[PDB]
């Protein structure tokens, strides 16, 4: 349909624009439909872009708003104090501010469907509400409405929730438009989607984005697919990867790097109240934070990830076990039976599952999927499914037979419930992965494993050698391998930090010498440096000029390959914030040669010092251009909890961040 009304380039400056007399009487029946392109790129705290409103005295809450914060969230709110109705809708982290330097226009729709009772809102392609209630309300049914407003909401005649920005375009349908109608709306993007909600991998949810360039040209992303809401493990999550083949402008269907299927994947929209929204899925293996690194010899594409068993994560790994006995300097896989109240097995060469009580081997084998064989056959669990059917989440079985796995709950032999490192290879540049396997333990028998740094291993440039960093309870602890990942050495640098999350990511800055970056505790990101391709590592120093939380957030960092100001350039992506996972910047320093200090002398604003921004993933692509995949919101707060396609992509280039 057309629209009733149609109006365009309103300056919102701390001023309200009446559009009554033009809207008013050509609002008609029960559905509606606002489709706006505006830009806010300094924001008040809280502003209303538009607004319905009854302006009278004594009914200063009859009114209908679409409000935006600094933050980033967008809203609405439909009231009518005689109906008793005061809804409150809203997302937060929908929005963008700015992009190059120059303000975004976002494109929001916003459908009110009074046949299916349903508020729905769309910013910049995405849906980030639909909301269905008992007793709609039309947002031209309040009571005694009198005025149509822009950039505030009229109140007793007064302006509330004054806006600055603009709305370049306003239109309004007396129709709740369709979702596909939705899709064919014109958008002004500055992003675009890698992974995203109803993809091949279902999940709704991703978090820990990789970039990382292949020697072909193609550009690799990996990702942790995350199911059950956007919570750490325990939880279901994969890992999914996704390449470019056109330096960044379009990109794969997703497959998966490292997957269990204990738990089906479901798409599902966890619950956000703040009674529900810790609900979390307890009795599924994981995968979580992975890694890459192409191997220059082999041609190889090396993905590592960390790997939880079912019901563990973080919080509850036992952290005095490895999960491999010692027999003899070789390192075995410990399992348990059912039945048995302590772990009476190990798995011991070609998969046999080996009896320590009697140094027996048994019937049973372990195959390259670490699933369970009985006599060469396969055994099986059944699957279970998650719901919220009952009010609460219920975890149950679902009628499907999957292959049986050491990592699984329903499992006749069950690994130690701590975490694991698992590796894969690609041998076709990320089209497919082979089945992963575990790495061993490096820290002794009774040391959990360590984590993960997500992002990008380290391909040395002039040797063979891969680096993939991981942290522990005081020190970084570096995987060396010189043979194609096939075998691992540690290279242990204490820190002066216990229990940090030592996040750390390295740019080789000239032939074996090799700087770190990485996360602390202290509201600073900290580094330190190899002249021996990581053999040893020098005193932890501190950058000054950028700010971070006491908790820290993952930075990614790349040595760019062209000079800038005639200099060397390391780039570093991270939070600028002494506040909270906001303010993203890319972040230029210029290496000294005398010394191989770094001046850090150009920050580019990602988007508004208020606008989220947490982990994240850059790579320098084939055409010398940057991308950068990053999670934009705060993915700390607990009030950004499970948000959909807020992890993004966008391409700069060098002048931009200059």
């Amino acid at each position: 349909i057309s629209p009733i009304f149609q109006g365009g380039s309103y300056q919102l400056n701390n001023k309200s624009i009446d559009i009554s007399s033009l809207l008013l009487d050509k609002l008609s029946g029960e559905s509606q439909t606002v489709v706006m392109k505006f830009k806010a790129d300094k924001p008040n705290s809280l502003q209303a872009l538009f607004g319905l409103s009854n302006s009278k005295a004594g009914f200063k809450n009859n009114y209908f708003s679409i409000f935006m914060r600094d933050s980033g969230e967008i809203g609405v709110e439909i009231r009518d104090a005689q109906k008793g109705i005061n809804y409150l809708f809203s997302r937060p982290a929908s929005l963008w501010g700015k992009h190059k330097g120059q303000a975004v226009e976002n494109t929001l729709v916003f459908v009110s469907d009074s046949k299916d009772k349903t508020y729905t809102m769309y910013v910049n392609g995405i849906e980030v509400f639909s909301e269905t209630v008992d007793t709609f309300l039309p947002i031209s049914n309040i009571n005694g409405i009198d005025k149509a407003t822009l950039g505030a909401v009229n109140r007793e005649g007064k302006e509330h929730y004054l806006a600055k920005g603009s709305i370049d375009e306003i239109s309004l349908f007396n129709k709740a438009i369709s979702d596909q109608e939705v899709s064919t709306i014109p958008l002004s993007n500055p992003f675009q989607l890698i992974f995203q909600s109803g993809d091949s991998t279902q999940a709704n949810y991703f978090r820990i984005p990789t970039l990382y360039t292949l020697s072909s040209g193609r550009v690799l992303s990996s990702i942790d697919a995350r199911y059950g809401g956007t919570h750490d493990s325990k939880s279901k999550i994969n890992i999914a990867t996704s390449y470019s083949d056109d330096n960044g402008k379009t990109w794969s269907e997703p497959i998966f790097a490292m997957k269990f299927n204990d738990y089906e994947e479901q798409l599902v929209y966890w619950p956000r109240d703040n009674k529900l929204k810790n609900s979390q899925i307890s009795g599924s293996a994981s995968f979580i934070d992975s890694s890459i690194v192409e191997d220059k010899k082999s041609g190889k594409t090396i993905l590592l990830a960390d790997v939880m068993p079912a019901g563990i994560g973080n919080n509850n790994a036992n952290k005095a076990d490895s999960g491999f006995k010692e027999i003899n300097g070789h390192y075995y896989l410990k399992l348990k039976k059912n039945g048995d109240n302590d772990f009476r097995y190990t798995v011991r060469e070609n998969g046999v599952v080996y009896n320590e009580t009697t140094n027996k081997p048994t019937n049973y084998t372990i195959n390259d999927k670490y699933e369970v064989l009985e006599g060469g056959k396969s055994l099986t669990v059944e699957q279970y499914s998650v719901d919220f059917d009952s009010g609460s989440l219920r975890e149950r079985h679902n009628g499907k037979q999957v292959p049986m796995n050491v990592f699984y709950k329903d499992s006749l032999f069950k690994v130690t419930p701590t975490n694991y490192i698992a590796m894969t290879t690609s041998q076709n540049r990320g089209e497919s992965w082979e089945q992963f396997k575990l790495l061993p333990p490096f820290l002794g028998e009774k040391h959990n494993g360590t984590y993960l740094c997500p992002g990008q291993g380290l391909a040395l440039k002039s040797s063979n050698r891969l680096i993939f960093a991981t942290y522990t309870s005081g020190e970084l602890t570096y995987l060396i391998s010189d043979d194609s990942g096939q075998t691992w050495k540690k290279s242990s640098a204490s820190i002066p930090f216990k229990n940090a999350t030592a996040e750390a990511q390295m740019v080789e800055l000239r032939d074996g010498v090799i700087r770190t970056f990485f996360r602390t505790t202290t509201g600073k990101i900290a580094y330190m440096t190899s002249r021996d391709s990581g053999e040893t590592w020098s005193k932890v120093s501190y950058i000054d000029g950028i700010q971070q939380t006491s908790y820290g957030t993952q930075v990614s960092a790349i040595k760019y390959s062209q000079l800038i100001d005639g200099k060397e350039a390391v780039i570093l992506s991270t939070p600028n914030s002494r506040s909270g996972r906001k303010g993203g910047q890319l972040v230029v320093g210029l290496v000294n040669k005398e010394d191989d200090s770094i001046d850090w002398k150009y920050h580019y604003g990602i988007d508004l010092p208020s606008y989220g921004y947490a982990y994240s993933a850059i790579t320098e692509l084939p055409n010398h251009h940057i991308g950068v995949l990053f999670e934009k919101y705060d993915s700390w707060s607990r009030n950004e909890l499970h948000l959909s396609n807020v992890v993004q992509y966008i391409d700069l280039e060098i002048n931009d961040l200059t």
